[PDB]
């Protein structure tokens, strides 16, 4: 169990950007710019800096060329310059390695702290950032599939309660979770900015990065991404969806970048900013918890996720989950799911919903 | 092979209504009225008469209580009273059983002919119908999932080219179809009213009724149907979707009524009313043909369909398809499909797309 | 009254394209391509040929450079090649001037008949046209404001009953109209393809072209056109809307091109294909007939419209409407309208709504 | 000028509910429940307690039968019970009249402080509230016009800078405003929850309540409200819109309840939670600032607004604005507005846009 420091936690505002290492920068650019329509803040031979339609900070996504595709940093913006100092002190007390750069790790970020957190994830905390033209009313640029915000990250980690307690001490509040009747936690969602999530924990081998999520204004915008991917004959890069979530109540889609980094497109979750916001716990065997319409969760969604780097740029070693596997208990050979609690009708034994089994 | 009569074909306007036999009228009422929001034109202990939001004829759907759930009639409106006489002459020349009732078979229909057609299907042809209040501007009644029109029927039959040729002689024009490189036809779509389909043929054991389709105004209306069925904890009655079709380009959903009759909800196909409307043929192994986003077709979609009745109310005997099965050649153990023709990446062998095999 | 020819009417499928004369081709191209997103089928230094997202015929709009902005032709597709011969015999019997070009008037159209019709409008009838790539599943090209079909034309003419009867003889069926209790007709809508309209008649001084209409898939696509025009700081070229129509029940917007040609964007009217489709008549004083939400109709919408050309390319002389004016009877100084019939609450007198 | 207290400001989370006095409780019920689809948390013969589709606190709107239609309270939720003590100390030092009830003023609210604030408005601050079934996934109940959240209030007040400085001290941050080139401020928007606004100030005679605003998920939900009101033949209770705002960038509609209280329906503004969120200032003569599409703003939108009560239940006296009037300088007889700055084409002298 990760102890609560004496030092005060940094005041985190929100998730702000991710730095992803990619193997072919031009292929990646084609995906995030030509397919997804993200706005280029800066680019050169080594990096692409991208932002969403409504962003005023320099970027929400940095693509960095490197030999091994991986998450290099998931970056949170903090409330003041002094909060970056607080972050350094807090993580030092946790016994974590930290690196401080007064002039930033990436362009358009100033004083920044990166840490190898207790779950092995590379986090950044910063305040200073270059403001850019906020494109929120540039409807001359607006795409039929326009990505308007960065919304959240999702992390794969083998011990969800351990992580959850650490994120609670850092000031994140859990909005929803998935548990069973035998004491196992499979997933949790937690926030700072008053939406369902800024980060989320998914039970599995880790540290790995599950996805980064961007939002759209309306559901039809998500449908358009799917439609465009069909027209580009890259529908094989739609992993799962589109759907309605149980957890979060958002309409959603998961797609895969050229290095298999998973991106979620999301819209219309709900307000969580009250401190006693009712926490919602779903049972892992409820077949409406992940897709509210009951559609089956594709097995790659549970098994595949991105490598993460340490501060030297080396891939973090994976620690195997020993708690029960959500895949196995729901759609594997001994799995079970229900539509209506206690009703045998609409239940699934040892296979997925809608007449499918695991490939 | 079905000969083309010397007698003139009736001028068919559109699909107009279906009569389905249902086993429990109150449970069927709940589904069609309380879940789906269709509007009651007439009802009693034996039947419920339903119409869509923009309809002016008496009804689009008649639920008739009986012992065996089945299609009893699929009805087309013809242009003039004289076309009913033409339908009668045409089918008598084909050597089909016909029955004529000057005062209709169901309420709100007047002079009508029912026929056991050459494919075993119970067709009705009529002109006269009782006009009712057209609810098209009754936004005080409009539901978030409102069904606005009847769009089409889909019929299962063993020999698609044989049925197609017969429908062409009747004046239906083929818009899209699905074939393979060795000359098998798996499905065909054909219209009179200048949309993609008024009826459609799906290759399989027949005669059976695949579905009846209603349209909505917008894609979010279809999303709401899914969302409501989740809230009612009947997501197990969502069979397939929602999706974008390849064939037709419509946004779609398939759901199952209490007797397992399949209902499609559909919106935003394209104009086909020009006589040289370009036909579109798809390869059966193209994994974007049915769902444009490459999502897998649930196997029940290929295997299950409603019984149909003859003019005495007995179930029509089923005849086995001997051409190749669409299920088997795409998603069965020996099936295959592709995202990009010729590309092994994004292809599926011996299972469905997205990492599933047959349950 | 325009007599019915004994010659059979051509079988008209739908409205197909308009040829608009424009004064500055580059400015016009910026509006129809860069702002509105129509797809180029052909261009050169004299003309731009444009189509909507789901079209397979060569074009829905031809922009032709010329000295005076005007409608040059409103073209209907007919069902077979022989229907062009029918159209020629029909308009000849009507006493109208006609011109037949076996290889077409504009690129991508074959054998074509143009006429000065009895209302003074330049109509074209054709069958043959060059097919192009139908872009209906080209979602890589799809705009947030995408125009998906050509829907209809709207003509300004002084005597609506006279024009309506002429159109009915040609096979158009009236779907909706606007009348008063005194028996005046102010407008009528009529169709061939099974929607509310392929053309429509607006009472006023004519012949003038009121607008050309394109459809979108959804309401949000119309919203996006407005939002884009705001970002381009040309919100002054939004004339009226967005709104819900009473007549037609369609969601709508009216905008002005650089020569003040009016374009409607339109979605979600209803099916009219049955021969006994119920006809709806609105009262001219009903403030929900034009905009269902009761928003006022700007006077420019009633008074302004495009010149039309004769077959020589000269402007057609205009005839003044002598029947009552819809403008005057609803929003002029002696006009009125209501929200609920016979209720002075929500009524407007000598004054527009709201 | 309103001084800044030595006492620390309460930590305000968001606008939470409004209490509106209405004259005919049945007619109001019909509007808010039958037309608009709000959900009943509690009702009796004197009061209806309503909530939006995604709310879990007891209510977002209280309709209270009374003899004079008016705003009785605009309530903000604070982060902790001790924040209600802070609000009490803060307003006392301001020399504002306060009243504190441990068991609340309305049903479903616990310990609560009401104040007559320095602008004459009745604010409530509370933490304690009765939790109710969150209906956010009750799509069996979801209306085609569904109102999903309470978004904001908008207040009419004569001196916008005076008001702004006071709200800033209280911890609200200004996101957008409307000024001219002569030093006048006509309007300002400001927030706690990270949206464009929790409350907003409109320059005018006041204190008056301009409107209360509810959100929808999508733009088509607002369009459905208009379509329904047409079917119900009450399109005359549509005041302004639907439209796209300049300020806020939100899609919007303004409608009027049976006592003429103005309700806005609103969707899809942007995130403002960062402390250095760029402030946007519009010029008052910019014809895209209120409606981005340049549709004219009807003069009733500028002149009409609801009475507000003091803590005894009496109507607050109205103080006249002496700063220039937004109405007069844009759409009055000597008004002006532009489409493109510096372009005569698309400008309007002495009248509203669009004819
Ligand atoms: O403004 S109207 O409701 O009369 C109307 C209805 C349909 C149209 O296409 C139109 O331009 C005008
Ligand atoms: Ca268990
Ligand atoms: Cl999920
Ligand atoms: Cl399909
Ligand atoms: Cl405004
Ligand atoms: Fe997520
Ligand atoms: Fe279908
Ligand atoms: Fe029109
Ligand atoms: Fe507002």
């Amino acid at each position: 169990e990760i102890p609560k420091p004496v030092a005060p936690a940094p005041d985190i505002l929100r998730c702000a950007y991710a730095e992803l290492v990619v193997t072919d920068l031009a292929k990646s650019r084609n995906f995030y710019v030509d397919v997804l329509g993200l706005h280029v803040s800066y680019e050169d031979e080594n990096q692409i800096y991208l932002r969403s339609f409504e962003e005023f900070i320099h970027h929400n996504l940095v693509l960095t060329k490197g030999p091994v595709a991986a998450l290099k940093a998931m970056a949170f913006r903090v409330r003041t310059p002094e909060d970056v100092d607080k972050a350094e002190a807090y993580y030092q007390e946790l016994g974590c390695r930290t690196e401080r750069r007064k002039d930033g790790f990436v362009k358009g970020i100033g004083d920044a702290l990166r840490v190898e957190d207790p779950l092995g994830f590379p986090y950044e905390f910063f305040f200073e950032t270059t403001h850019v033209e906020r494109l929120h009313m540039r409807y001359d640029l607006y795409s039929a599939g326009e990505l308007v915000r960065l919304d959240h990250f999702n992390q794969v980690t083998p011990d969800v309660p351990r992580g959850r307690k650490y994120l609670e001490d850092l000031g994140f509040r859990v909005t929803e979770d998935i548990q069973d009747d035998e004491g196992t936690t499979y997933a949790a969602w937690m926030h700072r900015k008053g939406t369902v999530e800024d980060t989320a924990l998914t039970g599995g081998n880790g540290p790995r990065l599950h996805h980064v999520a961007f939002s759209t204004h309306e559901k039809h915008n998500i449908i358009q991404i799917c439609d465009k991917m069909g027209a580009l004959r890259i529908s094989d890069r739609i992993e799962r969806g589109p759907g309605r979530h149980g957890v979060s109540n958002a309409f959603y889609l998961y797609i895969l970048d050229p290095d298999n980094h998973r991106i979620e497109i999301y819209t219309q979750d709900y307000y969580t900013g009250d401190p006693d916001n009712p926490t919602i716990t779903w049972n892992v065997h409820d077949n409406q918890r992940r897709d509210w319409w009951g559609n089956p969760v594709v097995p790659s969604w549970y098994t595949e996720a991105s490598k993460v780097l340490d501060l030297d740029g080396n891939v973090q070693e994976i620690i195997e989950r020993t708690d029960d596997s959500e895949l196995e208990v729901t759609i594997g050979a001994d799995g079970f799911s229900f539509t209506r609690a206690g009703d045998e009708d609409g239940s699934y034994h040892g296979q997925a919903s809608k007449g499918f089994k695991l490939g």
